[PDB]
């Protein structure tokens, strides 16, 4: 298989991988590269993806991992998955806008991928766990050229049931609950606690999303996309800023006053982002309330 694969131009990289567009058999892929220092980042990626039942529309597509020796005496880990032209979903809302109905693909689709991994499936041969992935952001998300959502990026994701569990601040800083950013998540309950993170960030890729949304910005011109928290602590905040901002000041990204409350679905809109990111975790939506939530929106468009 993997003597034929050729790597091309890199097309992104984080803090794990270093992502190229490549060449397997002549079919395109994306390939994950990763140093012998995240070695354990590409194990637990890897595996992650080799659960049974992971294959699902609003899941990245992974192929195969590998492992090789560089020319200069170096291990390289190689993960090769499908190849996405879009790329990240904030690639994708930094140059597109879309009206109400495509927003809400956008939002709606990644929202069903996480509702998949978050739930357990108890099936023996085939047990897939519940899954948390511990790292959502618009980053980690990759858009599909019909414009639906796919979850990428499981380098840090932890299994949440079953058998062989373990128990663990690593995330990407901007995106971090107020619970993280006070040390205190409550593992005790470590499968709902694991989850209420999640769904905090996904909070904040809604408000992401829908920023870009021109039928929310009527008879005006739609803002530049922004990340969640860009004009308030700007790019590469740090722990301690984030700390202030979002856990002792209470604050979240900032509805747009053209989002004018008359209009029933931006009202409910905006009570579903809040029903995500509120202070209390225990009193957030699920991943499946949200998918729902998302779901009955656009059926509130009629
Ligand atoms: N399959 C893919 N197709 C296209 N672009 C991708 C793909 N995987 C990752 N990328 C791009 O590479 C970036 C980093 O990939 P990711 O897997 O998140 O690495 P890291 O674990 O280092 O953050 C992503 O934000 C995205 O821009
Ligand atoms: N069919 C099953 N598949 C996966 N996990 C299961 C199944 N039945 C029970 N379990 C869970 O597996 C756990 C046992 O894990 P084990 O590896 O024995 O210990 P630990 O997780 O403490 O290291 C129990 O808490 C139980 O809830
Ligand atoms: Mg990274
Ligand atoms: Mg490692
Ligand atoms: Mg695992
Ligand atoms: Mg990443
Ligand atoms: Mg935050
Ligand atoms: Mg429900
Ligand atoms: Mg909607």
């Amino acid at each position: 298989d993997l003597d034929n694969l050729k790597l091309l131009e890199l097309i992104g990289r984080g803090r794990y991988g270093a992502v190229y567009k490549g060449s397997l058999d002549e079919r395109p892929v994306a390939v994950k590269v990763f140093s012998f220092a995240n070695r354990q980042n590409f194990i637990n990626e890897k595996n992650i993806y080799r659960v049974p039942l992971m294959e699902h529309d609003n899941i990245a597509r992974f192929i195969v991992g590998d492992e090789r020796v560089t020319a200069d005496g170096r291990m390289e880990y190689l993960l090769v998955m499908e190849y996405y032209p879009n790329g990240s979903l904030c690639k994708y809302l930094s140059l597109h806008t879309s009206d109400w109905v495509s927003s809400c693909r956008l939002a709606h689709s990644v929202t069903r991928g996480l509702a998949y991994l978050h739930t357990e499936l108890p099936r023996g041969d085939h047990y897939k766990p519940a899954i948390s992935h511990r790292d959502l952001n618009s980053r980690n998300v990759l858009v599909k050229n019909d414009g639906t959502c796919v979850i990428s990026d499981f380098g840090l994701s932890m299994r949440l049931t079953g058998n062989r569990l373990v128990r663990p601040e690593v995330g990407t800083i901007r995106y971090m609950a107020p619970e993280v950013l006070e040390g205190a998540v409550n593992l005790r309950d470590c499968e709902s606690a694991l989850k209420q993170v999640d769904m905090y960030a996904l909070g904040l890729i809604y408000w992401e999303i829908f920023m870009r949304c021109t039928d929310l910005f009527p008879g005006e011109s739609v803002p530049e996309y922004q990340m969640a928290f860009q004009t308030e602590v700007g790019n590469h905040p740090t722990f301690e800023d984030m700390q202030v901002l979002v856990s002792r000041e209470k604050q979240r990204p900032k509805f747009p006053e053209a989002w004018k409350e008359n209009s029933l679905a931006v009202r409910s809109l905006k009570e579903t982002i809040e029903d995500c990111w509120g202070q209390d975790a225990e009193a957030r939506l699920t991943a499946q309330c949200a998918e729902e939530r998302m779901a009955e929106l656009m059926m509130i468009w009629e």
